[PDB]
C-alpha cells in the first residue's frame, strides 16, 4: 500500500500546449503506482496534492526524446483512459531529461512486473 504511492521523483519542467504550442511551467510528481501527476502551482499542503491540473497514467508507455522545437524535450506516449495520447515536456539539460525519462520507465517497468506476478 505505502510503497505503491511512494514519490518517485518530482520537480518542475514545461509542459507544451496541445493548441496553443507554449512551454507552461508546470510541477510534477511521478509515483510508485504509474501515476504522473502536475500542477500549475508546487502543492503546499496536502489538499493542494490531491487537486492536480494534470494527470496520466505511464503504465506501458512509450518514452521519446527529441530535439525540436527544443534541444532536451521529451515526449511520453500513454494510454488515458482508452485514447492513446503524447504530451510533450522539456527541462534544462540531457542529464535531467535521461533522470525523468528513466524514472518514468523504471515505474512503467515495475507496473509491468507486477501484472507478470
Ligand atoms: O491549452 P491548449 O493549447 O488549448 O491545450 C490544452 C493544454 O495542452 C492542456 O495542458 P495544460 O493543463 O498543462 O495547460 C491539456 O491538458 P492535459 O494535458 O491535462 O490533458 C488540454 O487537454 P485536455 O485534457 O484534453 O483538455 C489541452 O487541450
Amino acid at each position: 500500500s505505502m510503497s505503491d504511492v511512494a514519490i518517485v521523483k518530482e520537480g518542475w519542467l514545461h509542459k507544451r500546449g496541445e493548441y496553443i504550442k507554449t512551454w507552461r511551467p508546470r510541477y510534477f510528481l511521478l509515483k510508485n503506482d504509474g501515476t504522473f501527476i502536475g500542477y500549475k502551482e508546487r502543492p503546499q499542503d496536502v489538499d493542494q496534492r490531491e487537486a492536480p491540473l494534470n494527470n496520466f497514467s505511464v503504465a506501458q508507455c512509450q518514452l521519446m526524446k527529441t530535439e525540436r522545437p527544443r534541444p532536451n524535450t521529451f515526449i511520453i506516449r500513454c494510454l488515458q483512459w482508452t485514447t492513446v495520447i503524447e504530451r510533450t515536456f522539456h527541462v534544462e539539460t540531457p542529464e535531467e531529461r535521461e533522470e525523468w525519462t528513466t524514472a518514468i520507465q523504471t515505474v512503467a517497468d515495475g507496473l509491468k512486473k507486477q501484472e507478470e506476478e
